[PDB]
């Protein structure tokens, strides 16, 4: 419904602004017009900043040897999904953004063909996903407006797929 | 058939039963006898009481942080099915019995119409949504006849599902 439609767009939108301020390209109406309905929010950050928005950047606190092969394990888990790699690094932000959306487009058909168990799996990879690497990412995101707006998306979306899964975790 | 159709009458008249309990009004004679057809129990629940039970509020290891995404959740689930919750939490104990009875209805009209593909996918839903939801609220509520008849129900209909479906 129009609440998992959203999720996919927000997703979709907030990758093509990242991909756009990666190139010090202007932020396009349609995609402001997205964000701004959540409230009023600028674009208004560089490249020289917006490249280095990578996971094994970010996170400060991954051994050095682990952020050497951290590609792999990201590329793994995308090819594992059928997500393609684009020029940008692999844990990019803009990436990782649009790597939930196609998982959130996939989510969208399933439900649509009421393959509920294959939705589950889905959802399940989301969470995945989340935990593993966008969430992490994104805690260790500098501020400033569009940023925080990620943070807190994200931080909402993690709540979300947890509180689907928690139920069934613990049931023995 | 019988089998299936008395699936959808136990659904929807316990999910009846409970919202009669939560706005204080007494059980009707229709409603008491399909329950007790199973033995005799007693619909002395009170209202305060009947009202907490939600999932959010059952589920242990759900803080109380989760109850409002849990219900959009819930809500994304209805919808893939053309159920709305009602003027109740979505996450409600009434609101999930009923959605368990509209999706055994939908079962009943697609075995009339012999649509395998679909008739399988619905089954498959119950038993998802049972697992997800349905079965981890009943997992804890207090014990009472009522409650130990659904939690008992329930725990019996999952496994049904899950032997019907496990052959396929």
């Amino acid at each position: 419904g129009a609440m998992t439609i959203g999720r996919a767009k927000v997703y979709a939108t907030l990758s093509k602004i990242f991909y756009h301020l990666f190139y010090d390209e202007a932020i396009p109406k349609d995609c402001r017009e997205i964000i701004e309905k959540f409230g009023e929010i600028d674009f208004n950050l560089r490249s020289v900043l917006v490249r280095e928005l990578r996971g094994s950047v970010l996170i400060k606190d991954m051994p050095q040897s682990l952020a050497e092969v951290y590609e792999s394990v990201m590329k793994d888990f995308y090819e594992r999904y059928g997500f393609q790699a684009s020029e940008l690094h692999a844990d990019h932000i803009a990436v990782e953004l649009a790597f939930m959306s196609k998982l959130v487009e996939r989510e969208i058909s399933l439900a649509q063909q009421m393959k509920e168990e294959e939705l589950y799996k889905i959802r399940a990879a989301q969470h995945r996903f989340i935990k593993a690497h966008l969430q992490p990412l994104v805690k260790n995101l500098p501020s400033a407006p569009l940023l925080n707006f990620v943070r807190d998306f994200v931080r909402e979306d993690a709540k979300y797929l947890y509180s689907s899964l928690v139920g069934e975790k613990n049931e023995g």
